[PDB]
């Protein structure tokens, strides 16, 4: 069966964070659903992009499991994805899974609000490294993407297609990320 | 005044190289509208991302000029731009008034089907040059990004950030696009 992923998509995400890996799980033959976290109406982006979404995280947590959950970023949208009850029980229960989970920019940082996979290596947005990093649970890196087991992250709007690649190839593998790589025309 | 750019979104649209331009020209402080091919509702992207323009094509056309008008890819989408006599006499009127125009991926060949900037050197997505090529009206280049006069063309999903900052850098000046530039963690 086809692997499938949940992207949770919060009031001030990064769109580009948002729209770049959805669009390369997709190409990647990878069902996702793209689940608003405030319910089924579209979602105001950092940057204005008004995204709608698949279902709300309301529907969209009962049609678990998935093989990825994925947090974008922005500021404000990890803000939000880290108050959220919600996110905090998917993201236990895909952890006790043993499933993957990938966040970048701003988004690993509400792993640490709901304390999941303390002790691995993560990298943030260089912004919010201080954020990530307060208490020190986690060994900080500055790599573009890193992979510590299950906790998959990345830096900014520029790491999103090298992110998504990444989630593609340890779902997937490594030629189907390559072949989905190709078209891109990355650098 | 702050700069304006208008971009013309289609059913097909290649979704990455919309929101891509959209977020950076916004992050560079120019006043995007995000304007519907057919009309003001939600437009399905090519990989289903479903976006809400600002206005109609319709209605943002009676608001020019624009200082850049935004022509996205997907091979989909820049067929619809193609077809359409709106967009001809949008762009017409861009290429007459000497404004700016962009194009990428599959886009560039709406210029083609609207008889603009002929002589020019452009640069597609791969796929896209034998269609963009045909007649001979313009001169390939395999730059990532290639700008002749007021005729700017890129490449592919992979080229839409450096797409973006060109369009950044052509309207605003090198230094804002530096500016804009470090935040996002490009490689
Ligand atoms: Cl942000
Ligand atoms: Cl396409």
């Amino acid at each position: 069966a086809s692997k499938r992923a949940l992207v949770i998509l919060a009031k001030g995400a990064e769109e580009t964070e948002t729209v770049i890996p959805v669009d390369v799980m997709r190409r990647a033959g990878i069902k996702v659903t793209v689940a608003g976290l405030a319910g089924k109406d579209p979602v105001q982006c950092s940057r204005d992009v008004v995204i709608c979404p698949d279902a709300s995280l309301e529907d969209a947590k009962k049609e678990g499991p998935y093989d990825v959950v994925v947090l974008p970023g922005g500021n404000l949208g990890a803000q939000n994805l880290s108050e959220s009850a919600a996110v905090k029980e998917i993201l236990k229960e895909q952890e006790n899974r043993k499933g993957l989970i990938a966040a970048i920019c701003a988004g690993p940082t509400a792993l640490l609000a709901h304390e999941i996979g303390f002790g691995s290596k993560v990298t943030t947005h260089p912004l919010a490294k201080d954020k990530m990093m307060n208490g020190g649970h986690y060994t900080y890196s500055e790599n573009r993407v890193e992979k510590d087991g299950l906790i998959l992250t990345s830096r900014g709007p520029g790491t999103s297609f090298e992110f998504a690649l990444a989630i593609v190839e340890a779902l997937n593998g490594k030629e189907v990320a390559a072949q989905v790589k190709a078209p891109l025309v990355l650098k």
